[PDB]
RNA sequence: UUGUU
């Protein structure tokens, strides 16, 4: 029940319930939790033909959105069910991993900053901003596959150094 | 021109 994943489902008719959607999933695993989507924004409160089923392992959620996704459709639905992981489930972000680095000498290219910060972890993605069909701009995006890594790579070499043909000392920062 | 494809 550690591996598990809430898998947001689509498209199911507005008049089911609970019940119906939990008699809907169990044939492809034991189910943990199920909670309709509600709009509360008026009176009565209505189901917005979508929901949050959570199998108990990580095996039915996969198999039933394998066997669901684009494949079933409920009686009576014009399209197929739905069926990904929830966005409540997104332990990883991009988002808070991406480091922008600004001050970059305008000569470096992506293996230039690679090695630069290599030793705090392990690049996902090396990237130069440049162009758009100039040079370099000066700056440069960097993926790690850690956060903490990143939040050495900060404290380690933010403003650390000066580069060629820049104005002031390196800046390494998450990105906007 | 500190530049966040």
């Amino acid at each position: 029940d550690p591996d598990a994943i809430k898998m947001f489902v689509g498209q199911i008719p507005r008049s089911w319930s609970e019940k119906e959607l939990k008699e809907l999933f169990e044939p492809y695993g034991a189910v943990y939790q199920i909670n309709v989507l509600r709009d509360r924004s008026q009176n009565p409160p209505q189901s917005k033909g979508c929901c949050f089923v959570t199998f108990y392992t990580r095996k039915a959620a996969l198999e039933a959105q394998n066997a669901l996704h684009n494949i079933k459709t409920l009686p009576g639905m014009h399209h197929p069910i739905q069926m990904k992981p929830a966005d409540s489930e997104k332990s990883n972000a991009v988002e808070d991993r991406k480091l922008f680095i600004g001050m970059v000498s305008k000569k470096c290219n992506e293996n230039d900053i690679r090695v630069m910060f290599s030793p705090f972890g392990q690049i996902e993605e090396c990237r130069i901003l440049r162009g758009p069909d100039g040079l370099s701009r000066g700056c440069a995006f960097v993926t790690f596959s850690t956060r903490a890594m990143a939040q050495n790579a900060i404290k380690a070499m933010h403003q650390s150094q000066t580069m060629e043909g820049c104005s002031s000392p390196i800046v390494v920062k998450f990105a906007d």
